């Protein structure tokens, strides 16, 4: 009966894949960003910043895609894989790389998404300069990942976690519609790691059900 | 003893104030940007992105200021105030507003900080407007809720301290807080807490 708003967009898929990994029953509710449903009063009561996702769970409301990941992972900690790790220290590392995704990986990748995939939304002429800068910044981030993932199977250690999962929705864009698969492929450890998490059954199901 | 790198910068103070709220012993170690210490190998082995803070706790290394806040609050959960709330739902709201601070509140305020304190007139106007929109939402929320995550002070409130300190001081835009009655009452509360006053006395500029 848990409900996810806006499943066709990328951020909500962070929540979707966590839910599916955890075997949690849920439903989705469409939100029309193009016509501005997300900026109208009905949706602003759930998410006051007017962005997707938002989750409604019984009496409970929560937004911010990674906060939703953490909440699902904690509420359902005792079933499925432990996406938060086993110890406090393990969880520190999950938190660490989740924050890296939010503050450091995602922002330039967001710029690439917006200006290549949704250029119309950003207006013309397109910012070719910001596109170059964002590609450069993301490559630097990826260089760190390549070194790191050569010493660790997943981001937070030897277990898949929220931190890995958080990279799924927009990196899927990067290697597909954005047209920059080489940024992943040219970095061997990253590429094996990418191949691992994006072929996980939960992610395959997320994509089958909540695209287009 | 736990060690924090770069206490004079704003972002590490999120970790410093959490440590002091929780009554945890720690030491700090300076990072010299002017000499590029942060881009040299020793420091990159602690923090591979070359930014502050970096925290070492015995053999355990952890970075990202809010990740450190969570780690400290979990590890020392049973002492001091509980900055994580009591329930899972409680903690969900702390995570929600922590992410709001990171993804929505801080980026325009970081822009104001870089361009007013450490130097683009247009980007300043745009970022102020963006932050004002963010603050309007906080104003509405803090009317129905004493602190961000509910009726208890939490990591989410504390995460706002260091750069907002800049906003009401050196950046010169205190009116953005003061003109909003609930936001302003909230700021007066959390920024008057002894742990933050002690952080500021010890680690400002
Ligand atoms: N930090 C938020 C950001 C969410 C967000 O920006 N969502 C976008 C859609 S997507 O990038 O995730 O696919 C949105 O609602 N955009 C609408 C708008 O800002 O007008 C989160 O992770 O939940
Ligand atoms: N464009 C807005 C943000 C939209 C966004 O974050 N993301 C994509 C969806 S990625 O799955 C988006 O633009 N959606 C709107 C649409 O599809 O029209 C802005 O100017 O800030
Ligand atoms: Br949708
Ligand atoms: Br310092």
């Amino acid at each position: 009966v848990l409900k996810v708003y806006g499943p066709h967009f990328a951020s909500p898929k962070r929540a979707l894949v966590t839910l599916i990994e955890k075997g949690v029953a849920f439903e989705t509710i469409p939100v029309d960003l193009m016509k501005g449903e997300h900026k109208q009063p009905a949706y602003l009561a759930l998410q006051p910043f007017g962005t997707v996702p938002a989750v409604v769970d019984g009496d409970y409301k929560i937004f911010e895609s990674r906060a939703v990941m953490r909440y699902v992972a904690e509420k359902y900690r005792s079933q499925g894989p432990d996406l938060l790790g086993k110890t406090v220290e393990d969880r520190g590392q999950v938190e660490q790389w989740l924050d890296v995704e939010a503050t450091t990986y995602h922002p330039p990748l967001l710029n690439l998404t917006l200006h290549i995939m949704f250029a119309s939304v950003m207006g013309f002429p397109s910012d070719e300069k910001l596109i170059k800068e964002s590609e450069e910044k993301l490559a630097g981030v990826l260089d760190v990942y390549e070194a790191h993932l050569s010493k660790s199977k997943y981001l937070a250690g030897d277990f898949v976690s929220l931190a890995d999962l958080a990279h799924l929705p927009f990196t899927d864009y990067l290697v597909g519609p954005i047209g920059k698969a080489y940024m992943i492929k040219d970095r061997k450890h990253v590429s094996a790691w990418w191949d691992d998490i994006s072929s996980r059954p939960a992610w395959k199901e997320t994509v089958a059900k909540y695209s287009f």
